[PDB]
């Protein structure tokens, strides 16, 4: 069974709907700005979280250097400039998480916080938000898949 | 030390090098029949390949299928259409690669057969050829590099 379909059986999305992103430039619709202010309130809501279990696994990172690798992959991966791999090349998600324990449980975590950030933005539209959540929920449960494997 | 550090350190190519592919579009510059032609010229060297130790770590792939998923890769990460995410979702190229025996040695195996494709090909100018080898040779590394952490 491969990860993409072990994703799509947790998450409840698939792959189809989870790229439903390409359809369309998101980059070119939302504007870069769009994407550093999302990644910021994310990762204001990740390292202010009362849950240590959770909180914890980003106590390695630095936040200001986790908003940037995240909006530049976003940017990247929603038809903007290639940001992301300039700098760091591959973004090898299932390897660049191997070090933490993303378990189903951290993966709704996760969620949680992206989807508040995604209600307190004023620049992403409906169609957008839900094709930017079905991507990030099939993908945490892809990094979910990849961690039972490690 | 990151992944993609040691992948520089190895292969005498680091990211920037690596990630030149994206200052020019290579899918509007060769047309996705090149890929398709470079990728089918792999997979032939690759299957008659006399050194079973390399062989056969290709042994539970089929090869038409493998063909499609490299080229349908190449074509997604060098500027042409998403087929790659639109079938099988995110690359994740040390996840996938995680079944194989990613030595160095296999890197050194796998760039030799693409050498060998890339100077077979008609539709690929130098500058191409050249950016394209970059981006290969820090990969392979770069795979080598996950596969000793897993
Ligand atoms: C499933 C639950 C998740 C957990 C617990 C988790 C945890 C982490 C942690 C601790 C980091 C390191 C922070 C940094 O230094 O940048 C990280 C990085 C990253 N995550 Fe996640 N993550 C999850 C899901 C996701 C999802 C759904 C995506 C994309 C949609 C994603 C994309 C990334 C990216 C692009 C990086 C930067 C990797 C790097 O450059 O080092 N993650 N994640
Ligand atoms: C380093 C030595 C390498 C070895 C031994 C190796 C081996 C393999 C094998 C056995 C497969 C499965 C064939 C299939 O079912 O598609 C595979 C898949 C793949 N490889 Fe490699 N590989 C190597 C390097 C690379 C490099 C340098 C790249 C890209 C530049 C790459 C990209 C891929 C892709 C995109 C797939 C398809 C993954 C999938 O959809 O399952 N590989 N590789
Ligand atoms: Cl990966
Ligand atoms: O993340
Ligand atoms: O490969």
């Amino acid at each position: 069974q491969s990860l993409q379909d072990k994703a799509s059986v947790l998450s409840g999305v698939d792959q189809a709907e989870a790229f439903a992103i390409d359809e369309s430039n998101l980059f070119d619709k939302l504007g870069l700005q769009t994407f550093i202010n999302l990644s910021t309130n994310f990762y204001t809501r990740v390292y202010d979280d009362e849950e240590e279990w959770f909180q914890s696994i980003f106590s390695n990172s630095n936040k200001e250097d986790a908003i940037q690798n995240q909006y530049e992959f976003f940017v990247q991966r929603m038809g903007g400039p290639p940001l992301y791999s300039q700098r760091k090349g591959h973004p090898a998600l299932i390897g660049r998480h191997r070090p933490f324990p993303v378990t189903h449980q951290a993966a709704e975590r996760w969620l949680e916080h992206m989807q508040n950030a995604l209600d307190d933005s004023v620049d992403i539209d409906q169609d957008s938000k839900i094709k930017m959540m079905k991507f990030f929920r099939h993908t945490a449960f892809f990094l979910v898949a990849g961690n039972e494997l490690k």
